[PDB]
């Protein structure tokens, strides 16, 4: 579960495409056999959402959570362990299905690996392969999350308009993309709702902050429009629209907040645009209270915008006090976020849980000034820094692991140096405390 091993296998199945484009078809009954033999091997749950995605069910690869309300046990994990667990069979499985000829298949499990991919910044390789399962066999249905994906990495390198194109195909023309059918009309509007959010991030990479606010209000009313509500996408909207909050003037905020098309409640029971950040980023943190990195994300943001209004002159002295505390609450959540001593892997979330800390530290400073475990939680959150950034430009996958387990042993000192002690839940697989309540009719008024 390495970029450079994966990318160089992603690179190996391209160079098999295009072999195979040079050759005739000519399949050995060895190369059925061991496609049939790869994917017999791999865990009964994957074999089933292999071939659910092959059956084109979805557009996009479902968490458990997201579209259920009544949750339980079973419903409360996320894909990314299951499939991090069975990459390596994953991609053999996906070789041996272009060795077979069997494009649909392929095609199914570069669905299945899409998501995790674009975590481990690959999917420029994955979108290549595609590119030769489609030059194969045309017929082959391509996911929509992956034509969104290469949207994706077009506005991430810049190419806007590029990108825009995807977009604007896929609102205009109902969801409609290649060779996919669609079950129900309703996943159309659940792709409009993903093109709509990234066109409402395109607008925030201009700049343009009142109508990228827009654009993610109405990704937001997509997402409730479908019959089971995508809480994974309105936690995501929130995020996104925390942020055009805090990159808003006051100008800006007030002519969002004045639009009565708008029906959010945070947005006439806030005056503030931090507040009103800080608030959709508790909502944020509630929809997807069983995946810690977003919840660690979400109360980050939420902790930043509570600290820098508690310093306002904004702020009336009365609240100081408690949006301090609001903001400890905050910073501790995310620092919860990780229990005992579990691997941490990926930048951005180690980079989180150093923000967590600093905002921690930081808080403790305005309530307590300069004192003794201060001055001490300060020299362990520039440690853990240092040994972030020694993470984040080192290539060696050892030092990496190393780095990653020495720098979240410093998050834990600074958490006992600091006294964080776990919330109440009668939920032990949530990640917010109760107050964090997951309603989605408080976020209309
Ligand atoms: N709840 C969340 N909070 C904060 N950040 C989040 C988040 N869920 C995802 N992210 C970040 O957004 C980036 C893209 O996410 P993805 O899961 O890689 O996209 P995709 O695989 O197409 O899955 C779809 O995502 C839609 C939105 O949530 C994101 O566009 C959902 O509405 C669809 O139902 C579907 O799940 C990535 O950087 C991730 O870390």
């Amino acid at each position: 579960n390495n970029q450079k091993v994966v990318a160089v296998l992603l690179q190996e199945c391209k160079q098999v495409l295009d072999q195979l484009l040079l050759e005739a078809p000519d399949v050995s009954e060895e190369d059925k056999s061991e496609d049939q033999r790869c994917r017999a091997l791999l865990p009964s749950e994957l074999r089933t959402l292999i071939q659910e995605a092959k059956e084109m069910k979805w557009p996009f690869v479902p968490e458990k959570w997201q579209y259920k309300q009544a949750v339980g046990p079973e419903d409360k994990t996320n894909l990314k362990d299951v499939i991090g667990a069975g990459l390596q069979q994953l991609l053999a499985s996906l070789r041996a299905s272009i060795l077979a000829r069997d494009c649909a298949a392929a095609a199914a499990i570069v669905f299945l690996v899409d998501r995790f991919l674009y975590g481990l910044d690959v999917s420029g390789k994955l979108l290549q392969v595609a590119k030769g399962l489609h030059k194969l066999q045309p017929a082959t249905p391509i996911a929509p999350q992956v034509v969104i994906r290469q949207a994706r990495i077009s506005v991430n390198s810049g190419k806007l308009l590029k990108a825009e194109y995807i977009l604007s195909s896929l609102i205009s023309n109902n969801g409609a993309t290649g060779t996919w059918l669609y079950r129900n009309e309703s996943d159309k509007v659940l792709v409009q709702s993903v093109c709509i959010q990234i066109r409402g991030q395109i607008l925030q990479k201009l700049g343009m902050w009142y109508e990228a606010a827009e654009l993610i209000w109405a990704s937001i009313v997509g997402y409730l429009a479908l019959p089971q509500p995508d809480k994974k996408g309105l936690s995501t909207s929130l995020g996104i629209l925390a942020d055009i909050f805090v990159s808003m003037s006051k100008n800006d905020y007030e002519k969002f907040k004045n639009n009565p098309q708008i029906n959010l409640s945070l947005l006439k029971e806030f005056d503030h645009h931090l507040l009103s950040a800080a608030e959709a980023c508790k909502l944020a943190a509630a929809f997807s209270a069983y995946t810690p990195l977003f919840v660690l994300t979400a109360v980050n943001i939420r902790g930043t915008c509570l600290l820098s209004y508690s310093s306002s002159n904004d702020c009336p002295p009365e609240l100081k006090n408690l949006h301090l505390c609001e903001a400890k609450e905050a910073f501790e959540i995310g620092l919860l976020t990780k229990r005992d001593d579990e691997p941490v892997t990926g930048k951005q979330e180690l980079h989180s849980f150093v923000k967590a800390a600093f905002g921690l530290t930081t808080v403790h400073r305005r309530l307590h000034g300069e004192t003794g475990t201060v001055h001490a939680a300060s020299q362990l959150c520039k440690e853990a820094m240092g040994k972030l950034y020694n993470f984040s430009t080192s290539s060696r996958s050892q030092d990496r692991e190393a780095l990653s387990q020495e720098v979240m042993s410093v998050i834990a000192q600074v958490k006992e140096h600091l006294q964080v002690q776990s919330f109440s839940n009668v939920d032990d697989r949530s990640y917010v405390p109760e107050s964090f309540e997951c309603r989605l009719d408080k976020l209309i008024l």
